[PDB]
C-alpha cells in the first residue's frame, strides 16, 4: 500500500471516531479496588453449556452465555459468534475485531479470502460492542474503554473468558484445529489469552495494541478518557496498575509457547505509531517470539490487503 493513502485512512477514521463519538460522552472512575491474586485460575475449568446455546439465521450466528455476567448491563451477558463456513475446511479461525468497531462488513474481504484457503471463520463480538452494547450506551464499545476503569478492566477480562467459551463451542461443532486471530485491540486480548491457555494450534496478531498500561495516557482516541481521569484526580500510576494483570508485555515472563504465535505490524500505523511498535517488537523478541512481519500498510487498510490471508495460511502450515 501507499504511504500517504494509508496514513489518510487511519487519520480520518480517528477524526470521525473522536468527533461523532468519543468527545461526546463522559465517564467517572468509581472504585479502584481489585485483587490480582486469582484472576484466571478458573479459566481451564469453564465449559459452555450446549443446552444454553442458540443458533440464529440469511447469515449465521451462535448465541451463548458469557461466563462473566455483568448484571447492570444485560445486553452484554450473551456472546455472539458469526459463522462463515468454508467449503472443505482444514481449520477454524476465531477472529476478534478492534476497539469501537461498529461495522462487521469491514472484515468481509479477509473472511472471504480465508474461506477460499479452507478456513472456517468465527467472528466474535467483543463485550459492550455490536449486539453486546447496553441500550443506554451511545456507541459500540464505549463501555469497554472509558474512565470507568474497573469496567474496562472487567471487560478485557471477560473477553478472555469469551474466547474460552467460543473455543469450547467450536470444539463441539467440529474436531478441526483452531487458530486465534486478533486485530488491533482484539490482538492485544488474544495475545493475553495465548499466554494463559494452550488451547489453539497457534495465534496470529494483526497490528495489535501494544501496551494497555499506557494506552489511555498516549493513544489519541483516548484523549478525553484521560481528561475525565485527570479531572477526577486519577493519575498515571493508578491507571497502569489497574491494567497490569491484563497487559501482555507486563506478564510476558510467564511460561508459554512462543513458537506458535505470529505478529504482523504495520509501518504506516497512525493509531499505534512507530515508537510503540519498536518497543513492542523489542520486548516480544526478548521473550523469544520469531514470527514477526512488517507490512507496508496502516492500521485499518491492512484488512483489505490480500497477502494477509496468505501469511495466516503460511503460519497455519509452518514449523511451530
Amino acid at each position: 500500500m501507499n504511504e500517504a493513502s494509508s496514513k489518510f485512512v487511519d487519520n480520518i477514521a480517528i477524526e470521525k471516531l473522536l468527533n461523532e463519538k468519543l468527545l461526546r460522552v463522559s465517564h467517572r472512575p468509581k472504585n479502584l479496588f481489585y485483587d490480582d491474586e486469582k484472576v484466571f485460575d478458573d479459566l481451564c475449568k469453564c465449559e459452555t453449556d450446549m443446552s444454553k446455546v442458540k443458533l440464529a439465521e440469511n447469515l449465521k450466528r451462535f448465541e451463548f452465555p458469557s461466563f462473566l455476567k455483568t448484571e447492570e448491563y444485560i445486553e452484554n451477558n450473551i456472546v455472539y459468534l458469526y459463522y462463515h463456513p468454508a467449503k472443505d475446511p482444514v481449520c477454524n479461525i476465531l477472529l476478534l475485531h478492534g476497539l469501537y468497531d461498529d461495522n462487521m462488513l469491514n472484515y468481509g474481504f479477509l473472511t472471504r479470502m480465508l474461506n477460499e484457503l479452507k478456513f472456517n471463520v468465527f467472528l466474535m463480538e467483543l463485550p459492550f460492542h455490536f449486539n453486546r452494547k447496553p441500550a443506554e450506551s451511545f456507541f459500540s464499545g464505549e463501555y469497554f474503554i472509558s474512565a470507568d476503569l474497573l469496567r474496562a478492566r472487567n471487560a478485557f477480562i471477560q473477553s478472555i473468558y469469551d474466547i474460552e467459551a467460543s473455543r469450547n463451542l467450536i470444539g463441539n461443532i467440529n474436531t478441526l484445529p483452531c487458530l486465534l486471530v486478533g486485530f488491533s485491540m482484539g490482538g492485544c486480548i488474544s495475545f493475553r489469552y495465548h499466554m494463559l491457555r494452550d488451547s489453539f494450534k497457534g495465534t496470529f496478531l494483526i497490528n495489535p495494541v501494544t501496551d494497555m498500561l499506557l494506552l489511555v495516557w498516549d493513544n489519541p482516541l483516548l484523549v478525553k478518557v484521560k481528561k475525565d481521569l485527570e479531572d477526577s484526580g486519577v493519575g498515571k500510576e493508578q491507571v497502569m496498575d489497574v491494567f497490569r494483570i491484563i497487559d501482555p508485555c507486563e506478564n510476558i515472563n510467564t511460561r508459554f509457547n512462543t513458537d506458535n504465535i505470529a505478529v504482523v505490524y504495520s509501518i504506516y500505523d497512525q493509531i499505534v505509531g512507530e515508537e510503540k511498535n519498536a518497543i513492542f517488537v523489542e520486548k516480544i523478541k526478548k521473550a523469544g517470539l520469531k514470527k514477526i512481519l512488517e507490512y507496508h500498510a496502516g492500521h485499518l487498510n491492512i484488512l483489505r490487503v490480500p497477502k494477509l490471508s496468505n501469511d495466516i495460511y503460511e503460519f497455519f502450515m509452518s514449523c511451530l
